[PDB]
């Protein structure tokens, strides 16, 4: 409590001295509340008109149109404190994992440098507005650093002063760029040297991009065992309990130095210890704290939920394997049985499963594991619509399991080779597409945001006949050589100005593992479609009139783009489509 929040919370109530009042109608339980003070303010989605004018068959399509019209009653819920049987079971799985990933990697710092580099390019760091503008000001004034340099020292002594977050089945908690450098400089290097990808953790898959994930969904498919298992989690984020903060501070134990010391303040200080500001319209700001949840920056939130994340599904593993009896309490002879399978056969099972932060598939040893509820259900993992005791329904084919919001087609090319392609319900790829975040977009940009969704569909969703048709014509209707841009930055091989059919031949084939012919494929006729009555399936308007209008006339859509944005170089992108090609 007070003498690690106290300081901070002392420093905000004199900026605001004329304000301060302890309000008795606060309508706060879980949350530890402190006090309210006066202020006034508020971002809503705006239509892309370059990719709407292209996709008009749409405009008529509730599914996609409703997408760009527009819980706090569950950050308001208190988690249990697991059993001692359960408590044992993390710590010693957490020891062991922070051991296997430390292995071949060297816990360091990440430095002003390279924090400059990544705001110097559009990375979305969560940061608040104010004595700069941006983020990029403040990088080059050295006032910053002497601000950042006080709360570092300050650090180091063990006290906080200015790290307090800022909350606007989502829920985005901001701090000023200061704290952010302060969590990057300590943790950073987990997500900087990939200390989650598939190489170094066997489960994770940080860094390897929509065009690998269904070949490492197959790849587990081809292991003994029973059915695939994708249980997802009602609000992990909420469900994150302070045993699971204190298991993942045990990283801590691998470093050294300064950084020992700035890492242990980042857990104890800003993460096992929270306070918050909030906007309540009846407007003020509320002052609240708590000690457990996740609330750290988007991208550490990331690697910490897959560490996490990988430690319940081993747990959930060994109770279907029979390896403990009960959660209440760990015999002696139960720990070293626990220890020995981990060392057996840790390695085996964490292979066994593919894990993106509070997303999972799991292929067991057998089918005892879809009714091994109890670890599972009391580390307060929780799942989504299903009742707490009900046995998991597993999946029997790799192509139907959900991963990342994508299921998975195999698709064989006229000469025999095999692809693994990625996939999603065609009015959600469409109405994405429509819409963009922000004000000030010039007609340039919002054509350059329209170009770099048509190269992410030729490059990842070719197969889908209405998404190849509408990419061309939007790479036909916006300048040859104008720059895909994005506002809000896994691997984006479609931001370039190089030929897309060179970028498909270098993803698909040459750096591709599960193709051994390397044959470059010479026009985008070699490049197969789903089956008709697939796409259809997934989405397509193949077959309506509407969709052939549309087809028939695409020309006259591109003309009507190329007239507003002008006298420019176009390139005709549809004679590489065999009904365009004379
Ligand atoms: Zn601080
Ligand atoms: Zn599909």
């Amino acid at each position: 409590n007070l003498d690690i929040i106290g300081k901070r919370i002392e420093k905000i109530k004199q900026e605001h001295e004329t304000s301060w009042h302890y309000d008795q109608d606060h309508p706060y339980k879980t949350w530890a509340y402190h006090g309210s003070y006066e202020t006034k303010q508020t971002a809503s989605s705006m239509v892309n008109g370059v990719v709407r004018l292209l996709t008009k068959p749409w405009d008529i399509i509730p599914m996609v149109t409703q997408m760009a019209m527009t819980f706090k009653e569950k950050v308001d819920t208190r988690t249990q404190e697991p059993k001692e049987g359960t408590k044992k079971l993390m710590k010693i799985t957490a020891e062991w994992l922070w051991k296997e990933l430390g292995k071949k990697k060297t816990p360091r710092m990440c430095t002003r440098e390279e924090f400059t580099r990544k705001v110097r390019s559009n990375a979305a760091l969560g940061a608040i507005f104010n004595k700069w503008k941006s983020a990029r000001e403040a990088v080059e004034d050295s006032g910053f650093w002497e601000l950042v340099d006080k709360e570092r020292n300050l650090h180091l002594e063990g006290k906080c002063e200015t790290c307090v977050y800022n909350m606007m089945s989502r829920a985005i908690w901001y701090m000023w760029l200061g704290a952010r450098f302060l969590e990057f400089e300590a943790l950073g290097f987990l997500n900087e040297d990939h200390w989650f990808s598939r190489e170094n953790s066997l489960s994770g898959v940080e860094g390897e991009g929509l065009h690998k994930l269904g070949y490492i969904l197959r790849d587990v498919s081809k292991k003994e065992g029973g059915a695939m298992y994708a249980d997802d989690t009602a609000g992990w984020d909420t469900r994150i309990t302070l045993e699971d903060l204190k298991n993942e501070e045990m990283v801590t134990n691998h470093m050294e130095g300064e950084h020992k010391k700035l890492a242990e303040a980042i857990f104890k200080l800003t993460y096992q210890n929270k306070v918050v500001r909030v906007q309540r319209p009846t407007t003020v700001m509320d002052i609240i704290s708590r000690r457990d949840q996740r609330g750290s920056g988007q991208v550490v939130t990331y690697g910490l939920n897959t560490f996490t994340n990988m430690e319940a599904q081993l747990i959930r593993q060994m109770e279907g394997e029979g390896v403990f009896k009960s959660i209440q309490h760990l015999t002696v002879t139960e720990e070293i049985a626990v220890k020995n399978w981990l060392v057996r056969v840790g390695r085996e099972r964490l292979s066994r499963m593919a894990i993106s932060g509070d997303d999972c598939v799991v292929k067991p040893l057998d089918d005892r594991f879809a009714s091994a509820l109890t670890a599972l259900n009391d580390m307060g993992k929780v799942r989504k619509d299903i009742q707490q005791w009900e046995p998991s329904r597993g999946w029997n084919d790799w192509t139907q399991v959900p991963f990342c919001s994508h299921h998975f087609h195999e698709l064989i090319m006229k000469d025999g080779r095999v692809l693994v392609v990625p996939c999603r319900n065609q009015d959600e790829l469409i109405g994405r597409a429509r819409i963009s975040q922000g004000a000030g977009w010039s007609l340039r940009e919002t054509a350059c945001l329209g170009k770099s969704y048509a190269q992410m569909w030729s490059l990842m969703y070719f197969h889908r006949r209405d998404l190849r048709l509408a990419a061309n014509a939007i790479c036909s209707a916006v300048p040859s050589h104008w720059v895909p841009t994005s506002r809000t930055t896994a691997t984006h091989e479609w931001m370039t100005t190089e030929d897309m059919l060179t970028v498909w031949n270098r993803v698909w084939i040459q750096e591709n593992p599960w193709m051994e012919d390397k044959t470059p494929v010479e026009s985008w006729e070699e490049i197969p479609y789903l089956g008709k009555r697939e796409d259809q399936w997934c989405g397509s308007l193949i077959g309506l009139t509407s969709r052939a209008t549309w087809a028939k006339n695409i020309q006259t859509a591109i003309n009507q783009v190329r007239s507003l944005i002008g006298n420019e170089e176009y390139t005709d992108y549809m004679p590489s489509m065999k009904r365009f090609r004379r």
